[PDB]
């Protein structure tokens, strides 16, 4: 049922500078590969088949990464390095397609999603914010848990995670009666942006993963900058909308410390370099 | 009904070299603008709303041309040149979208179209070969004549034009009982590629404009290189397929002489420079 | 003798839109190649060895033009188009180097030439404005003549061409005593911008070809007007006047301004006709026009 | 004294895939900036003024890094992030020029340095391999020491570092008589590639930092092996031996090979810890690991 995902990648990264000065914030290297690969992986391992990049003129290198590189391939055949040729050819299955649409101007997330309207048509769809990485410890990643819940419930889904009470002021936070269990959804009434450290209706931050109906493109055409949460509220007035509580862990690769935490955590766990990396950490003091 | 058009632009141009050495053959300048603009114009003036570029890693400059250029725009505001700012902002209507999908490898036109399968879905669609320019003398361009004929007849359409008998050997040529009139279609049985100057079943060359059903994506998955005409033949075995005979004139911007003929002909007729150009020609001898 | 040339190619090409919305002005097709090829050819046929491109972050396609393209070469081999592959491989003699340096911000032509300071060092150099094409010549080209002149005289050289009396307000024209003969120089004491139709000191227009000494870099670092128009080349040449002779060289040849849309079409026509292979078939296309 | 450095940065980065599939190896994030920033910093802190990038047609992002980004600057202004805008504006001292020349085909390191011939001219120059980071130092850095050494002695200088006896087969190691002290040089008579574990002429590894005279360009034009491995730098330095002293300089500091995936992670760790702002909070992330 849910086969399309919008990845809004058009935004420059003022928060991961100068790393992203001359390359997309999404192509910054997490262990041995760009951060966007962990996000595209996440989508594909949860049944996506059309990755829709809403992109900017400065970000060919993102499209290129999921395309074939003639000169680099046919100097891994001139040399005899077919292990590597495997790492640059088979990034996503033959049946997964990567599409591009440009965001003319940076008029917000809701505007980004709306640029995708031509491509999503009547299909429901996932939204995945590339600067957030999500790490699963099971065999069903939180995007898949969330999609199967959309599929049965037919309620829009918004991935959330609890934050310390003293930082609710840094995040979108959901208006929810009771906090659901790790892995399940509750009904939600709306999102409060950056509520003061006293007056939040939960400790559950909007993490940056959504499943939404085609309907919302209409809603986005008619908001009071176009911001997503406005269209999500407008959705309240017709349908049920649930907040999904993730089982996994997040890293904001936008913040310098969230990216250094992603390198450490994803590195300890790399198939090959994990044990040799664990070693390099031990040798430090 | 017919709202999507596939523009296969992934092919390098060995025939317009060195012009296209470091820029796409499609961005070569015809009077005062890239050749791709005449083709996108053609599609939009005939009711297209999703231009689908099947593209290559070397061709960002094509996507860029239909996107906004921050630094160039906001030094036409620092300067006070709003006539020009009009020529770089309003290339295609707000409601026309430009989509990109990459052709991994150059496995032929039929492969190019098939790369578009994710985006076309069940919709019927137009195919427009960018290195051919088409010039109309009426108020209905041959792509529009051809689309309205698909719409009523439900028969796939293949734009054709008559060639001298001594050059049938340079072109795809249609197998057709009688030649239709300029502006109308006949039934056709197949295309013969480059038949010898004796044994052609008509003098009507395949010009490089099609209207096809979604069906053909299935057909293209199952051809004996994947070449379009094979899938078109396979279509014969189920549906009627008509050859449309254009009222207009062509220029192959692929050949050095067809491009010099496009500059002359399109230049004599430029809103502003037409009369000043006509002048420059007169002054020559 | 003179081995180095600065091509300032960092402009956003506002005069030639939308053609240059998304590719350099310098990569516009004149017949069958980009304009920049005709300017590099001209330099090279005058013994220039080092082409110094003062460039902008979107002008990679200029640099790619004089470099080798793997995927393009290998598709030409696979099609056994060997003469073509030989042409797109030898764009510049093998002894010719193409360098790049960035113009950080677009502060005009003197600031652009100042950006080549480190690559020019103590050498004397030509400047070629790439938006001007200069065609025609019996033997050696106008740039060669003007260089042999800089070599003998050791006077800065500024290429000028005679314009009709009623258009001298469209041009920088030079303060000279008498107009020299075609292919000769004369001392000049200033250039006036868009002089008034009545009273201009000659009919000889500044063309966009210079031979200057390294000295000029030090002068470009000490010309005012930094916030108004930023660094003006004519102001630095004015300062050179104070210690050094400066001469106006008069072309034998004929220029074409591929900055205007209408000068571009003049060039396509004139180069088209003279094209060694298409010229005759292109004349044929013209005749057939009515 | 020594004002010029060639950074050969034209490789396709096969050792560091898929990280470098679609961005230069040289633009890989080490903590919070690309690797190339650390190599340019090092050169500059040793009085290098002209950075000469020998580059490939896909390495624009390297050149864009040391240039100004209009759209990026104007979005930083609109967000009143003025300290950041000041940082991304002054990446290199204002007296430092970054030049580019293309390596037409990938024929190895001597062919790359030969591509800088026209920009080096008669000047003596450093070569810095950008895939090697060199950290640490009490006062002036290893490259400064090695340059002041090239200045006094007028002997080609090759930076070497002591490796464990059982790994000398992973390295080019130098034929020296005695190993010098850290921060000192000694005459060397050859480098042997991956010498055998038993018998190597020292434990001092070639690091990828050189000070060479212009002479070497003429030698690089006359070293054989053109079709085998193409032009080898060690072959040209061997030929320099024939007329000129050549010395091995021993680092005070410590290198990191961001060509391997595992040397990259060493660098991130060691630079992370020493990062002037994140170091302490990054140590904190390590402690919390179990
Ligand atoms: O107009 C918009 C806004 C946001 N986004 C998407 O949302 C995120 C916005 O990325 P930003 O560039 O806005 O975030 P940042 O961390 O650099 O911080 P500031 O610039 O606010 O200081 C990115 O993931 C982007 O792709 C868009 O694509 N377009
Ligand atoms: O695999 C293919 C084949 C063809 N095409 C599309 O069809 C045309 C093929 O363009 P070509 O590059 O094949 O044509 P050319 O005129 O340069 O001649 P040769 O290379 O054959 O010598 C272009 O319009 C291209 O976009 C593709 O997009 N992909």
């Amino acid at each position: 049922m849910i086969k399309k995902a919008v990845l809004p990648v058009a935004g420059l990264g003022t928060r991961f500078l100068p790393a992203s000065k001359s390359i997309p914030k999404e192509m910054v290297t997490v262990v041995d590969r760009p951060a966007i690969e962990y996000v595209v992986r996440e989508a594909v391992e949860a049944g996506i088949e059309q990755i829709i990049l809403v992109t900017h003129s400065s970000k060919a290198s993102i499209e290129n990464y999921f395309d074939r590189n003639f000169e680099l391939e046919t100097t891994l055949e001139q040399k005899k390095k077919f292990d590597l040729l495997a790492e640059i050819t088979q990034i996503v299955p033959e049946h997964v397609s990567v599409i591009s649409v440009r965001q003319p101007q940076p008029l917000g997330l809701g505007h980004a999603v709306l640029c995708a309207k031509s491509v999503v048509g009547e299909d429901d769809f996932a939204v995945l914010l590339p600067d957030v990485l999500v790490k699963d410890g099971s065999g069903q990643n939180d995007l898949s848990r969330m999609i199967s819940r959309y599929n049965s419930s037919q309620a829009a889904q918004i991935m959330v995670e609890a934050v310390p009470d003293h930082l609710v002021d840094q995040y979108g936070i959901v208006d929810v009666a009771q906090s659901p269990n790790e892995g399940e959804s509750i009904a939600m009434q709306g999102i409060v942006e950056k509520p003061p450290v006293g007056a939040a209706p939960s400790n559950l931050s909007v993490v940056g993963r959504y499943v939404l109906p085609a309907k919302i493109m209409q809603l986005l055409e008619n908001t009071p900058e176009i911001q997503l949460t406005d269209a999500i509220a407008m959705l309240q007035d017709t349908d049920t909308v649930e907040a999904y509580r993730m089982q996994g862990q997040t890293f904001d690769c936008g913040s310098k410390l969230g990216y250094l935490k992603a390198v450490l955590h994803y590195g300890l766990e790399h198939p090959k370099l994990g044990m040799e990396f664990k070693q390099l950490i031990l040798e430090l003091k």
